[PDB]
C-alpha cells in the first residue's frame, strides 16, 4: 500500500513528511513549479510566528482589535476595489458619508452636503494631500502677486512623524524644525513664527505627538499666527496633523479649540486605523471648504446624488476599510466612541500613575491627554544605574511585549525614553500583566554588578 | 412573556423588528448613541447588494478571486501593520524576498542578494516613486552641468492611466501626451522623441494599456532613445509602466526584451493586485540598480540580514497582501503562474474570436497579448444601426454584468469601443455565459425602430 | 439614543468600552456576578498572548501541530467522556484497536486478538502503571517464596524524567540512579546491574532521554539481566520508558532490538502526545502478555466483542485523543509515519551539523537517533567568554523562541547544555530562521566587555 | 476523460467510491501506507455514530455542553501542554488563580495569596492526591511517636466511587467500608468512627454519592471525630470526596458546613468537569493549609510572582480545560453558577416528583440535593411484574437515551435501581421527552405475558 509520490505532493502527502518542507523558502528567484496549497500556506504562515504578537505590540498606534462583525464584514470585502466606483457606487456613497461625518466631528463650517475631503491609506497619504494642497495654494498666491515660488518651506516641531521628512524629500520642499526642550514640551508658537518667511506654505501642529504623546497647542498657534499674518501678509496657514488625537479630542475633550472652529485651520488629517478603530489601511483628510481644495488636484463625481471628491495618491485599493469605518459609526456612535476612548485613556492614566511610583522612573509629563505617554530614568538614578531603558525593553521582549525605548528629538536627544500605547483591546487586566513584568525586570537589572552595553555607551 | 425592549435593541431583538431598521443610515453626522452589532452589520452589508458583483465586473483589471488558502492567510493578517518592521521583521524580510523575486522576473542585473525595489499599494504609488526618482536624477544631472531644472516634463501615450495626470498635477510636472493614431495602435517611438527636450525626465511606455490592451514596443523605443541621447546628451531614461504586462510578459513572452535587459530601462512598476493574482492593495516598483535610486528618497534598514529599503508614499498599511504575494509565488511557481495566465489569455482570445463573427462588431486589433481586448461597431453597420455600444453595456447591466463602453483617447476619440478584461476566476464557461447574453442583446436592439439617445448623440 | 447601560453589559456594549475591562481578572474569589461571553472570552484569551507560541516552543517534546481534519475530528469530540464505555462502546473498541496496533509496533508475541495494555494521559501515567504492575509482580513472587517484600527498589539512569521521582515518592519505593559521564553517556548496564538485589522490582532504560536525546542500550541491558537472573533467579524485569523513542524506532530503526523481542522486556510505555503525533493528552503502556498484568490492578469488560482492559489511574477524561491517534494510524500508515519522522530527524540532523561549525559550540554527541539533541560551549571558549548558554537562551527569547539551557544530571552537573526538539510542524525554513537568530545572538554576546550574571557564578 | 487513480486516492477520489472504503478499519496492525484525510476522517468519524449521543447520556456526571465561547476558547487551546509552565507562564498563573478561587469557594482559612492545591484530570487523580497526602502525614507522625506504620487503613461508605478501590488496591491500603441500609442511606458517622484506630489515615465522606446522589453528613463526622481525636490523640482527619457536590454546595447550600469551615477537613477534592461545568479533563484538590501537604510529594516554583505547587500524577496534559474553568468563573460568577445549578436541581426535582406519581416506582429518597436521584420498583408491584428496570433501560435505548439500571452496594445489593443525572444542557423540554418515553415503555412492558430474562433471573 505504498504511495510512491507521498513526498512529492499528491492527495495523500502530509505537509511535514514532504520533500518541500525539507527546503528553504525562495529568497532570490521564483520557484520553477508549484506545491500543494497546504505546503505553501504553512510555509508562509510559519514565518509569521517568530515576531511580536500584535495585541502585545505597544509601540504601534494602529488598530490591532475589531469586534467579530466588523472583522466578518471586512473579510467579506477582501475582493472589492474601491476605485471601481461606477461598479460599486454604494461604497462610493458610503465613502462620502464617512467624510461628512468626520468633517462634522471637526466642526467644519462648510455648508455643502458633500463635504470637501478624501479617503486615504493613512495619515501618510492624508498628510501629503493636505501638504500638496497648501503647496499649490501658496504657489498660486505668489504668482498672482508676481512673487517667486521656487524655494517653498514649512514649519513643524522636531517631534514630527517621518511622513513630513518624506514630503520634504519627495517634493523638494524645505522642512524647518522647532526643537523640543524641557521648558517647551510641545510646539512653541513663538519659536515657530521666527522660522517663517514669504516662502512658508503652512505650519503643522500635531495632535498626539508620537514621540511624547502630547498635543501641540493649536489654539495658541492660531491666535499667534493671526497677528503675524496681519504683520507680514504672508497668509500662512495651519495644517493640523491629528494622526491620533483626531479621534480623541472630539469625544473626551469637546471644548478644546483645535479644529475647523479656528480661523487658520484649513485642513486636518487623521489615521482612522489608529484611534478611528479600523484595521490597517485607513486615513482621512478634510478641508474647511471647497475653496481650500485646488482644482489642479481634485475633481468631484456625482454617484447616485453624492458629490464624491476624486483626490488621492493611490488608485486601486482595498474597500473593506470603508465598510469598517461606517460600521463603527453605526455600531458605537458618539457615546460608544466616548466610552472606548475613555477606557483607553483611563488605562493609560492607570499605567502612568503606577509607573511614577517606581523608583527608577519619572514621567515626561504630568498630563496624559492621549492613550499613551513616555517616561525616562530619574537622572539621579541613571547616574549610578548599570542599565538603560533599552535594557528593560529587552527584558520585556522575553515575555512577548514590545515597548520601545528611543532617544528624543532635537535639544532633548540625551533623553532615552520609553513609550506605551493603549489601543482598543488592551485591558486593565493586560495593564496589570505588563506592570508585573516591569517590576520583575527592574529587580533582575538591579542585581547587575557590571554595566550593560547601552549603559557603557552612555558614559 | 412580553419583552419591553424588543424594539429598542436588547438580547431578544430581531434586527428587522427593530425601530432602528425603520430609520435611514447616517449621512452627515455620527449617531448620538449605539446599536447592536447585528443591526449595524446588516445596515452596512445591505447597502453593498445593489451594485455589480465583483466576479462580473469585467471593467476592472484588479483581482476578485484567490483560492481558499490565500484568502484565509490574508484574512488572518487583517490586523497586521506592515510598517512595524521592528515588531514584525519576518514580514519585512518576506517583503524583501518578493522584491528580489520580481526584480529577477524582470531580468535585473543587480548583483545584490537584496534587490533594489519598493512595496506599493498599486501601480499608482509604484509609478509615482519611479517618476520622482527619475525627477531627482535629472535635477542633479542638470545642476552638475549648470543647466536649469525648474521646468521639467515627461512623455507618455494618450492612453495613459490617470495616475500620471495625478503625478503631473501633484508634482507640477508637465505631461506630454503622444496621441493614438491609425498608423500605430500604440506609442510610436519617433513621435514620442519629438516631444522631448532638455527638460524631459523619462519616457513611459505602457505594457497592458488600459484603453486598448496592447504593449508599447519598448525595445523599439529603447533603440531610438539610444540614438537620440547620443545626439542630445539629454540622457533620458525609460520607466516602464507594466501594471498588467509586468506579470504577463515574463511567463508567456520570455524572449521579448522589454525589462531590465534594455539599456535605458532603469525602472519598471507593476500592480501586484492585477495579474500578480493578489487581492486589492499591492503594487511593486523596481530600479535597475542601487545607483538609480536617489539617496534623497530612500534609506536602508537591516532586518535579520535583509537590506530593506524604506521608501514609500504610504506608511502604516495592511501586510496581508505581502503574505498573499509570497504565497502565490510558492503555491504556483513559474509553471503555476504560466498556466494560470495561459488560461486567462486563451479565454480572452476565445471571446475575441467569437466577437469578430458577430455582424455588428470588429476588433481594434488582431493580436491579443494581455488577457483583455477591445472592439467596436463595423462602420457600415453603425451607419444604419439605431443603437450604440453604450446601449449594449446597459442591456448587459440588466444581467449583472459590467462591460464598459467608452471613447478612445486622442486622435481616436471618434471610436466608441467596448472592453472585456479576462481575470483569474473567469472561466471558459463564464465566457460562454457572457457571449450568449451578447447575442440576445444584439437581437433585442435590432428590433428598435427609433434611435437611442446615445445614437442621437452620434449624428 | 444614549444607551444608559452601555458600559454595564447589555446587548449594545462594546467589550473594551465596558467597566469590566477597567478591572483586573479575579485572583482570589469568584466574581459575584456574570458578564457577557464576549468580555469573558477576551479576559481569558488575552492573558495567553504574553507567552511562547507553541510552534516556536522548542523546549517541548509534545505535539503542537495536527492537520486540519485531525483537528476537526478531535474538536468535535470535545464533549465525549471516554470512561463511559457502555455509552460509547465504539470508542471503547477503538481504544483497544490502538493498543493492538501499538503493541504490534513493539513486536508483541501475545497471541490474543485484544492485546494487553492501557490508555494513559501521557508517559507519566503510562510509566506509573507499568511500575506498579512490576511492584505487584515482585510482591507476589517474594510472598510465594517466603521472602520479604517490604523494601522495594528499582534502578534507572540519572537522566530520568521527573515521573520516576513522583513514582518513588508517591509509592515510597527506593530509586537507584546510575550516573552519567562523558565516557558513559547513557545507562551503563554493568553499573545498572550492580544496583540490583532481591528487592529490585525492575530496571527502566529510556528511549529518548529528555536531557540528552539519546537511547539507553536496552539489548546490552537485557543480555546482562538475563545472566544475572540466571545467577540469582531473582527474575528482575525491564520496563522500557520509551516516551519519545517508541514512535521513532519501529519506523526509522526497525532492526534495533529494543522492544518485546527482548526476553526481559515485559512492558513498554510511550507518550502518544509526543511523537505519536497527537495533541496533548495521550500515553500508552503495553505488556508482553496477559500474565504480566496483575489481576489486582485491572479487569476486563467485553464491549461489542472486544475484551477491554479496565486499568488506569485516571477515570473520566477526554476521548478526542483516541480519535486522533486512530486517525493518525489510518491517515499515515507505516510509510506515512516513516516519512514524517524522517523529516524531523533530517531537520534535527541539519541543525546538529550546523551548530558544530560554530566556534563556541561542541555537540554532546555525534549521533542523532531522535529528533532532538543537546550541545554546549567549547570548554576552551567558555573559559574566556563573558556569556553562558543561559544568556543565549535569553537572546533567543526576545525573538520569540524558547530553547532551554540547563545543567545535566549526575556527574555532568557542571555542563550547561542547550537542547533543540524538532517536532512535526517545524520545517527546514524554521531551522534557518532559528539558525539565523543564533548567529545573530552570538555576535551580540561576543561584544560584551563585562561578564554576564550567570558567567560570574561559574567562576 | 478517465481518471486512472480515482479509486486509489488522488485529488479526484470520492471517499465512498474508493478502494479503501471497501475495506475494514485496522484492528491489529497499522496499515502499510496512507490514505487521504477525507477517507481517514470518514473512517474514524463514522465509527462514532453508533453509540449514545452525549446530551442523552443520563448515566454520566461529566459535562456534555458548553456555550460557544467556551468551546472555541478550548478548541483554540488544543495545542497547549500545560506542564510547559516556564513556556506558558500566564496559564500556570491562571491555574493558580483557579485553585485560589476554588479553595476560597470552600472557605479556606489559609493565609497565603497562592492557595495550596493542585490541578487534576478529575476526581480520580484529585482523590489519590488527597489520599497520599493523608497517608504520608500519618506515616510521619507514627514515626515521631515510635509506633509502626506498615498497616494503614481508611474509612469510607460502601457507596464509594471505584477510585477508592483503585487507591486501596494500588497503594496496598486497607479499605473499611460502612454499609448502606434503608435506615442509614448515607455514611453513618458513628459507624465510621468505630472503625478508626491508630492505623486510620483519614475518613472520606462523599458529597454527591454516585450510586444514590446524597451527601454524607460531614459536619456530624467532624463533631464525632473531634471527641474521638480528643480521646485518642490519633489525630485522624477527614478528606471529602466531593466529586460533584463541591460545585453545588457552595452556591445552593452556602450555610451547610461541609468544607474548610470544619476543624478536621484538611483536604477536599472535586471534579471540575462534572458540575464545575467544564468539558472532560478537569479535577481539583485543595488542602486546608500548606502544612497539610507533605514536602515529599510537592514542591513550588515561582511563576511571575505566583507560587505554584508542582504536585501531580500526570505530567503533560491539555491546558484547554483551565481556560474553560477560568472562563466559567468570569462569565458566570457566583450568581451565574447559582442559577445554572438551580436550573439543574429544579429539573431533577421535577422528574423526581413525576417518577413518584407512576405506579411501579418508588424513589430512593424524598430529597433531591444534587441534580441526580435514583428510584426502584415498588416491591408490591415488582413481585407480580414480568419486567425489571434492566428492561426499561433497554426500551429507552431504542430511543437514544442512556438511563442506567444497576444494583445498589452492600446491604442493598438486592435492590435494582435506576438513576437519572441532569447536567447543564438538559432542559425541562428534554425532561418532558424522557417522561413520556417512560410512560410509553411502561405501557409496552405491562403488555407482556411472560417474564423477561432479568425478571426470571430475580426469581
Amino acid at each position: 500500500m505504498e504511495d510512491l509520490n507521498f513526498r512529492k505532493g499528491d492527495a495523500k502527502t502530509d505537509v511535514f513528511g514532504s520533500d518541500r518542507m525539507l527546503q528553504p523558502s525562495p529568497v532570490e528567484r521564483i520557484p520553477d513549479g508549484p506545491t500543494t496549497p497546504e505546503v505553501a500556506y504553512q510555509m508562509v504562515k510559519d514565518e509569521t510566528f517568530a515576531q511580536t504578537q500584535p495585541r502585545l505590540n505597544l509601540a504601534t498606534f494602529v488598530t490591532t482589535y475589531m469586534d467579530d462583525y466588523a472583522t466578518k464584514l471586512m473579510n467579506e470585502a477582501i475582493n472589492i476595489n474601491y476605485i471601481d466606483e461606477t461598479e460599486y457606487p454604494r461604497i462610493a456613497v458610503m465613502n462620502g458619508k464617512c467624510i461628512n461625518i468626520v468633517a462634522n466631528l471637526w466642526n467644519s463650517p462648510e455648508k455643502d452636503t458633500w463635504k470637501t475631503g478624501a479617503l486615504a491609506i493613512g495619515s501618510s497619504e492624508a498628510c501629503m494631500l493636505g501638504g500638496v494642497a497648501a503647496w499649490l495654494r501658496w504657489r498660486k498666491k505668489r504668482q498672482a502677486q508676481g512673487k517667486p515660488f521656487d524655494k517653498p518651506n514649512f514649519v513643524i516641531s522636531t517631534g514630527f512623524q517621518v511622513v513630513w521628512e518624506k514630503f520634504a524629500q519627495l517634493w523638494q520642499i524645505e522642512m524647518r524644525e522647532v526643537p523640543l526642550t524641557l521648558e517647551k514640551t510641545t510646539l512653541d508658537p513663538e519659536e515657530a513664527l521666527k522660522m517663517c518667511d514669504e516662502n512658508t506654505i503652512c505650519v503643522v501642529p500635531i495632535q498626539g505627538v508620537t514621540w511624547t504623546g502630547l498635543n501641540d497647542d493649536v489654539e495658541a498657534l492660531d491666535k499667534a499666527l493671526d497677528a503675524y499674518n496681519a504683520k507680514t501678509g504672508y497668509d500662512i496657514p495651519i495644517h493640523v496633523d491629528a494622526a491620533s488625537g483626531g479621534f480623541i479630542l472630539p469625544f473626551l475633550y469637546p471644548d478644546t479649540k483645535w479644529d475647523f472652529r479656528l480661523k487658520w485651520v484649513l485642513s486636518i488629517s487623521v489615521s482612522g486605523h489608529k484611534f478611528g478603530l479600523v484595521y490597517p489601511g485607513l486615513g482621512w483628510v478634510c478641508w474647511k471648504g471647497k475653496e481650500y481644495l485646488p482644482e489642479e488636484m481634485s475633481f468631484s463625481v456625482n454617484y447616485l446624488g453624492a458629490n464624491i471628491t476624486q483626490v488621492g495618491l493611490n488608485f486601486s485599493r482595498p474597500a473593506a476599510q470603508i465598510l469598517g469605518q461606517y460600521y463603527q459609526f453605526i455600531r458605537l456612535g458618539f457615546q460608544g466612541y466616548k466610552e472606548v476612548q475613555y477606557n483607553s485613556l483611563q488605562i493609560a492614566k492607570y499605567i502612568h500613575g503606577e509607573i511614577a511610583k517606581m523608583a527608577p522612573f519619572v514621567n515626561y509629563s504630568e498630563n496624559v491627554v492621549n492613550p499613551l505617554f513616555i517616561w525616562y530614568l530619574k537622572p539621579e538614578y541613571a547616574k549610578s544605574a548599570k542599565w538603560t531603558l533599552y535594557d528593560l525593553q529587552d527584558k520585556l521582549s522575553q515575555h512577548g511585549w514590545m515597548v520601545p525605548a528611543y532617544t528624543l528629538p532635537s535639544k532633548l536627544e540625551d533623553y532615552v525614553v520609553m513609550r506605551v500605547v493603549v489601543r482598543q483591546g488592551f485591558s486593565r487586566d493586560m495593564a496589570d500583566m505588563l506592570l508585573g513584568d516591569i517590576k520583575n525586570a527592574i529587580a533582575e537589572l538591579e542585581k547587575l554588578d557590571f554595566p550593560t552595553p547601552t549603559r557603557m555607551a552612555q558614559e
